[PDB]
């Protein structure tokens, strides 16, 4: 009667790896779920989702999961959870391998994933008002807000543009 389970999965997924990175530190959870660091290491596959569930504070982890279940459950509500999952899946893998290329394998979070969902929901939005899944100018604001904020440390463009290609694609039918 509220936000579907890919939603609380996720959010419940990020909370576990959250407890354990306080228990263990962030090092030793890092190791066993960062992008691999070391080609002999790229079999380990899980790692490149993993490294979105793993968050460095309280507010790294509060902000992503208010987005992700505002726009998540927005997405898994109107489209279904067989969609969440793709956009998931599919932006965790390229914001991963963008992020790396920038910046080495040393990172987590979940905020590629959450830019993608903020391209979809705004372009679905803005070519197809049908589907009900519709982003606020005011959000749309905060996006570039935070992407700006972002070059200046006050990923993210590989997400949004997932997002955005993936909802161009869902928006063919007129």
């Amino acid at each position: 009667e509220r936000a579907g389970p890919v939603t609380w999965v996720m959010m419940i997924a990020c909370v576990v790896v959250f407890i354990a990175m306080q228990i263990l530190g962030d090092q030793e959870v890092m190791l066993w779920l960062a992008w691999p660091f070391d080609p002999t290491l790229k079999f380990e596959f899980w790692r490149y989702f993993t490294h979105a569930l793993m968050h460095f504070s309280l507010m790294h982890i509060l902000f992503n999961l208010l987005w992700w279940w505002y726009l998540g459950g927005a997405v898994e509500k109107r489209l279904g959870s067989g969609k969440l999952i793709v956009i998931t899946l599919i932006s965790a893998l390229l914001s991963g391998y963008v992020q790396q290329k920038f910046s080495g394998p040393w990172f987590g979070g979940l905020s590629g994933v959450v830019f993608a969902l903020m391209g979809y929901v705004w372009l679905r939005g803005e070519r197809d008002p049908q589907s009900g899944i519709y982003l606020q100018r005011g959000l749309i604001i905060f996006a570039l807000i935070w992407i700006v904020a972002g070059w200046f440390d006050l990923a993210h463009i590989a997400g949004l543009a997932v997002g955005l290609a993936m909802a161009f694609v869902d928006s063919l039918n007129a």
